[PDB]
């Protein structure tokens, strides 16, 4: 049964066993199985099975990967089946790890567009797993996204956005038909894969951005919500149905403005079922909040002033929205069970 506003049933469960001082940089749940992929600044990736009652050790390490001489910033399961993992750091290549074969491959060349990527660090893989979007730059310095077919690693499309300082953050529409691209100029661009052009541009009245929720506008990707955070600690949430006047509204009104946090928003994530939204700040200990959707009401019973979190640097929800993983800058990954 659906979650309810205000009060939530959430209970600390057992840690991820393996922990070094090196700050967590990436957390993701396998799109199907109770498997957690965690990632470190130390360029080590862990895959842990989720099992709080496992003997001898709860949540047993499945495997680990260390590609040396590589920085590591972002790792992600590819597609609905999550058979492969793509990972990259502040470098001009990335890697594709196949989970079945243990085969790790290096990818360093996008034909005809090599100059355009500073690094391969800032990528998002489409939900279907067929496409990769990368932050790129035109010849004069202008920001854009290059879109790449993952299978062939060939360029297929490109989305240019305004503002000299480029792209702050971005995300695939959940139906794979387009992207939302937050500029560093305060504008947000809705760009369509179907027309391969900009649908419209609106003003956020940023640092990090996320999309979530079921049954948003079908003609703009299907996500109900866009959440945008800033250096001030404020999180703006817009009902994406309110983005359409296709003409995009220039100055849409947030459904909710969150003022609970006073320091820079570093993390924001929607649960896959679209009922929860979490957001936080690493510049302050225990600066994390949890929100019910569609009410946009903040949970008051969790976290408490006792809840151990630390300086949060990563968060993720399981494929069934019943586990919340929270990584901090001292390398701890803690877990909480979520019951309806």
């Amino acid at each position: 049964r659906k979650l309810r506003p205000e009060t939530i049933d959430i209970q600390r469960t057992r840690d991820i066993p393996d922990t070094h001082k090196a700050a967590i940089s990436s957390l993701a749940f396998h799109p199907r199985y109770p498997i957690l992929l965690s990632s470190s600044t130390s360029s080590i990736m862990y895959l842990h099975k989720l099992d709080a009652s496992a003997y001898p050790t709860p949540n047993p390490l499945l495997t680990s990967v260390h590609v040396k001489r590589t920085d590591l910033r972002r790792a992600a399961f590819v597609g609905p089946d999550g058979g492969e993992i793509i990972f990259a750091g502040r470098r001009r290549y990335f890697h594709c790890w196949n989970l079945s074969s243990g085969l790790v491959k290096k990818v360093s060349k996008i034909q005809g567009h090599q100059k355009e990527q500073r690094t391969m660090e800032r990528f998002r893989v489409s939900p279907c797993g067929r496409y990769m979007a990368l932050v790129a730059s035109d010849k004069k310095g202008g920001g854009m996204l290059n879109i790449i077919n993952v299978g062939t690693m060939q360029w297929i499309a490109q989305a240019r956005i305004d503002g000299r300082h480029g792209v702050a953050d971005f995300a695939w529409w959940s139906d794979g038909n387009g992207l939302t691209i937050a500029g560093r100029d305060g504008q947000v661009t809705e760009w369509s894969m179907i027309t391969r052009r900009t649908v419209g541009i609106w003003r956020d009245e940023g640092t990090v951005m996320a999309l979530g929720g079921r049954n948003g506008p079908a003609e703009l990707g299907g996500d109900r919500w866009v959440a945008i955070g800033s250096n001030s600690g404020i999180l703006n949430v817009y009902d994406r149905n309110d983005l359409i006047e296709i003409r995009i509204k220039k100055y849409p009104t947030p459904t909710r403005v969150f003022e609970q946090l006073t320091t820079s928003i570093s993390v924001v994530a929607f649960s896959p079922d679209g009922q929860l939204l979490a957001f936080g700040s690493q510049h302050k200990k225990d600066a994390l909040r949890l929100v019910h959707l569609p009410s946009c009401t903040v949970y008051r019973n969790w976290p408490t002033e006792q809840t151990p979190l630390g300086r949060v640097t990563a968060i993720a929800f399981s494929s069934k929205s019943d586990v919340l993983a929270v990584g901090n800058d001292v390398g701890r990954v803690r877990l909480w069970e979520i019951r309806g």
